[PDB]
């Protein structure tokens, strides 16, 4: 069976229990933690591309009030459908399964300033989602995994000083 497992889930849950935050900027900002997954049950002989996108978790935005994240208004129009193509794409199942698949280079932005960056809206919650696309397939078969442990709010600046401190402590 195809299995995609989250690497460093215990790390992710340390941020998740504070409510996790990722900085978005004009020129784009790498994530911490980095999304990494382990893969078993691909055809080692076949070729596949790895794609990553970020799904809006809620029909509302968030605000940090008295040290607490709370619903903070009605959402902004959905961010334009940005997909990050893993730079190893396309590759053999053997390649993707031999070591963890890391999205270390993905950049999160609040401006449509190109550069393969992902456009997010500040104060909105997103869930990372990975797609495995089989190359040369007339059925264009795609499998999609979501990672609820990796949920975060996009911010132009950190709200929770504990998050600001965790980020320094573990990075
Ligand atoms: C809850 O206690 C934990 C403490 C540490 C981790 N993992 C961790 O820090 N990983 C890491 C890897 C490489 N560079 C920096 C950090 C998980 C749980």
């Amino acid at each position: 069976e195809l299995r995609v497992g989250l690497e460093e889930s215990e790390l992710w849950l340390r941020f998740k229990e504070l409510t996790n935050e990722m900085i978005v900027t004009k020129n784009g900002r790498r994530m911490f933690p980095v999304l990494k997954v382990n893969v078993s049950g691909l055809d080692p002989n076949a070729m596949y591309s790895f794609l990553l996108d970020f799904v809006a978790a809620d029909n509302h935005r968030w605000k940090y009030v008295n040290g607490e994240w709370v619903p903070g208004g009605k959402p902004e129009p959905q961010a334009p459908s940005c997909v990050y193509i893993h730079p190893d794409s396309p590759n053999f199942g053997a390649h993707w399964m031999k070591a963890p698949v890391s999205f270390s280079k993905v950049k999160l932005t609040n401006k449509l300033n190109g550069g393969g960056q992902i456009m997010l809206n500040s104060l909105h919650k997103y869930e990372p989602r990975i797609h495995i696309v089989r190359v040369g397939d007339p059925q264009r078969m795609i499998t999609s995994h979501c990672f609820p442990e990796t949920q975060f709010i996009a911010v132009t600046a950190y709200q929770n000083e504990e998050i600001t401190a965790l980020k320094i402590k573990y990075n």
